[PDB]
């Protein structure tokens, strides 16, 4: 699985993470470890990371 769906709203607090609605795909390259994935919305166009706990197999 390289896509994601956002299940939960998450707002960005840093340079680094990535600010994402419910419903949003992701693309995730690397969802092997880390509480934390990189993400880019397919959505949207922006890129950061994302909580692990938050997305769903798209």
């Amino acid at each position: 699985v390289t896509t994601f769906v956002a299940l939960y709203d998450y707002e960005s607090r840093t340079e680094t993470d990535l600010s994402f609605k419910k419903g949003e795909r992701l693309q995730i390259l690397n969802s092997s470890e880390g509480d934390w994935w990189l993400a880019h919305s397919l959505t949207t166009g922006e890129t950061g990371y994302i909580p692990s706990n938050y997305v769903a197999p798209s």
